RNA sequence: UUCACCUAGCCAACACGAUCCGGUUGUUUGGGAACAAUUCCCUUCUAGAAGGGUAAUCUAUGUGCUAC
């Protein structure tokens, strides 16, 4: 697990390296938010997705990790490419360059809670 | 492909694998139950006749009875 400190450069390792993603969406959506965690799953699937991510009718977070490269793609898509209306686009935290990863596979978290305690609740 | 999340609610006979045990550890030829009164008649033989017995209990599935 050595550190950036051993010899990156702009020579070949400018794009051998990781991290994280920072985003953090917010604002209403069409029917419950389906057609945006369809939008964005199969988008994922071509850059190698690692991390996980959460969708909802109002609220929209999570992490997402992968190359340095990679996620700077999805930066641009996510803030301005957006079919639906976006009200803002806030951030939580950010880091690039980490030995490894942690998830492997990508996958939302959905709502699979029982409809009998949905009226209860 | 909810690869997710707790398990006093799993197989060692699909397979890998911690420890004990080591059956020339394979092969040739066979078997692996539920149903006995023998070809019964001095009337008959190269064109049809007389006798066949374990009645012990459950679960899951096809199939039947309906008008005076």
């Amino acid at each position: 697990t050595a550190p950036r400190v051993v010899r990156d450069r702009d020579e070949t390792n400018f794009h051998e390296m990781l991290g994280k993603f920072r985003f953090d969406l917010q604002g209403s959506f069409k029917e419950n938010g389906d057609m945006l965690r369809d939008s964005l799953l199969q988008v994922g699937r071509d850059l190698f997705l690692v991390g996980w991510v959460k969708c909802r009718s109002r609220f929209a977070t999570g992490h997402i990790q992968g190359d340095v490269h990679a996620l700077s793609y999805m930066r641009r898509y996510l803030e301005k490419h957006v079919d639906e209306s976006v009200s803002s686009v806030r951030f939580y935290e950010e880091n690039f360059g980490m030995p490894l990863l942690e998830y492997e596979r990508l996958s939302a978290v959905n709502d699979f809670r029982a409809p009998g305690k949905k009226q209860q609740h």
